This record gives structure tokens, C-alpha cells and sequence, in this order.
DNA sequence: GCATAACTTCGTATAGCATATGCGAAGCATATGCTATACGAAGTTATGC
């Protein structure tokens, strides 16, 4: 760590602006180089292109996915670059053994993983039992599944709508704010995003947060500045799956509960169901036309 | 005076996306950098008997 992330700083100094995300990343590569490093004995920091191509071989060994490798070799590209020393990606054998296994582990088999789809008859059965609850923290998990799944939106963005975010008619709709563009909501979930507004009490400022963490006996808490982290999110989304069905099977596999994209394939995939011209879709979800779309839309039973 | 529920901070794995190149000479298929989940685990503190 110590001399690592030292030098690293180096370029913190150097390169200042990152994502809390790849910053994150490129340090968590850097200890597995060192590592590797040390176990057959190298110099640490100037690449030389025949010991990246022995790391190569030796994680291809393990096995990992290639998105995985590339990334590895992305990372370390990029800390040469951003030092200022030539790339190991201009070495023409780095090239070679990546396409070379590129097309081994390809030729294996391997296919890109797809999250279960939490299509509409779901919610309505997990409604149909949670309608008559009472206790609190039920009704904010109705809440925001009802939310979640109609208004298309992203986990990350969901968290963040503060309570001046929001825009009501009486008698009519709600309507919801994001980073000049509106998104209009159904005369259903209005009433279960009053019931928890009105019960639990966040609006006496609108600059609170409305979904915000709530205690083992029942009472809510207000704040200003304190968000729900996105790791509890993902827990209400398993926690209902695993009262609808027994507990995970032990086999490790990814995927086999419902996760926070499980609400955009769910509509996705529901509205082609119900023979929607697909450029409706593009333009519903914003999405920059590639075939990850044809791919949510695969197969229909 | 200790046990528990519901949540927060780290770590080593994959998917999404925006932009850019070829190859061929119009259009877009494939390639490249950067940003964001999914999951298991360790750690926190308020309520309770």
C-alpha cells in the first residue's frame, strides 16, 4: 500500500479530476500487479511487454471472463500513459497473445449474463399481499418498487429525488424532475407515494430526502444530507424476492435473484409484449440505439 | 449489562456507454476509455429486557 499508493498520489497531483469509481479501480489493479511482482521476483513499476505477457498467461490460466483481462490491460495502459512512458499496448505481442486468447475463450463458449426480468404479473401478486400492511417499513418498500418499476429510472437516480423534486395535480398525476426533463407517473403508485409521504412525515422541508432510513421499532427519521445507500436498495429488491421464494441455491451463480435492472428489462421486455413499436422504447428510455435493446427484447415466452 | 435489527464502508469481479476509427469510399461494424452494478463480508449503534 504505503509505496503504491504514494506513488499513485503522484499522479493525483499530476491528474486530480477522477470518478470516485476508477480511482477506486486502478489502485485495486496495482495491488494485484504488485503482488504478482513480488511472488516471481521483477521491477515493479517499468513494464517490461514479456512479464506483461506472462501476467496475461497467468490470469488466462484462472480463467477469468476476457472483459475482465482487457480491463487489467486498459488499466495499466492508462497508468504508463497518464506517468508518461510509452504503452505497453504499442508492444505487438501484448496485441497478439490478447487476440489470441480473445478468440480461445470465445471458441470455450462463454456467453454475457442477462438479469431476471421482473415483469408486471410480479408486482401485482407481491401487491395483492402487501396491500393491507401496516407496518412502516413495508409500506416504504411498496413505495419504491412502485416507483422503481413504472417510471423506468435508474437506481442511482431514484435515490437522489429530494422531495422539492416532485410536482403534484389534485385529482391528477404526479410528475418528477431529473438532470430538464419530466416523467409523469400512474394514477395507481400516486396513492401508495402519498400514503408514505403523509404517514411518515419527511415534507417539512422539501429539501429532505424521501426515502430515508427507518429504525427496528417503527419510527421513521427525517434528513437534509444523509442518503439511503444504494446496497439497501438491492436488499429491499432481495428481501421481497426471498419472501416470495425459498433462499438462493448454493451453486454461486449470478443473477439468481432479481437486482436493480431487473425493473428496466421487466418493463422493457413487458411493453414488447404488448407489440410496442420498438423506436417508442428508444425514445421511453433514452437509450442510445445499440443492440443491448434487440438483446433485453430477445425472446417473448 | 448484553443481544439483536437494519444499515454503512471495502474489496475483487463484470456490464453499460460514448466515441472513435477503418474499410471504402456510404455507412456502419468492430474497437477503445471511462463509469457503474453485483455480491460477500466486516463493522456501527440504537432499542430492548
Amino acid at each position: 500500500s504505503d509505496e503504491v499508493r504514494k506513488n499513485l498520489m503522484d499522479m493525483f497531483r499530476a491528474r486530480q479530476v477522477f470518478s470516485e469509481h476508477t480511482w477506486k479501480m486502478l489502485l485495486s489493479v496495482c495491488r494485484s500487479w504488485a503482488a504478482w511482482c513480488k511472488l516471481n521476483n521483477r521491477k515493479w513499476f517499468p513494464a517490461e511487454p514479456e512479464d506483461v505477457r506472462d501476467y496475461l498467461l497467468y490470469l488466462q490460466a484462472r480463467g477469468l471472463a476476457v472483459k475482465t483481462i482487457q480491463q487489467h490491460l486498459g488499466q495499466l495502459n492508462m497508468l504508463h500513459r497518464r506517468s508518461g512512458l510509452p504503452r505497453p499496448s504499442d508492444s505487438n505481442a501484448v496485441s497478439l497473445v490478447m487476440r489470441r486468447i480473445r478468440k480461445e475463450n470465445v471458441d470455450a463458449g462463454e456467453r454475457a449474463k442477462q438479469a431476471l426480468a421482473f415483469e408486471r404479473t410480479d408486482f401485482d401478486q407481491v401487491r395483492s399481499l402487501m396491500e393491507n400492511s401496516d407496518r412502516c417499513q413495508d409500506i416504504r418498500n411498496l413505495a419504491f418498487l412502485g416507483i422503481a418499476y413504472n417510471t423506468l429510472l435508474r437506481i442511482a437516480e431514484i435515490a437522489r429525488i429530494r422531495v422539492k423534486d416532485i410536482s403534484r395535480t389534485d385529482g391528477g398525476a404526479m410528475l418528477i424532475h431529473i438532470g430538464g426533463v419530466e416523467k409523469a407517473l400512474s394514477l395507481g403508485v400516486t396513492k401508495l407515494v402519498e400514503r408514505w409521504i403523509s404517514v411518515s412525515g419527511v415534507a417539512d422541508d422539501p429539501n429532505n430526502y424521501l426515502f430515508c432510513r427507518v429504525r427496528k421499532n417503527g419510527v421513521a427519521a427525517p434528513s437534509a444530507t444523509s442518503q439511503l445507500s444504494t446496497r439497501a436498495l438491492e436488499g429491499i429488491f432481495e428481501a421481497t424476492h426471498r419472501l416470495i421464494y425459498g433462499a438462493k441455491d448454493d451453486s454461486g451463480q449470478r443473477y439468481l435473484a432479481w437486482s436493480g435492472h431487473s425493473a428496466r428489462v421487466g418493463a422493457a421486455r413487458d411493453m414488447a409484449r404488448a407489440g410496442v413499436s420498438i423506436p417508442e422504447i428508444m425514445q421511453a428510455g433514452g437509450w442510445t440505439n445499440v443492440n443491448i435493446v434487440m438483446n433485453y427484447i430477445r425472446n417473448l415466452d
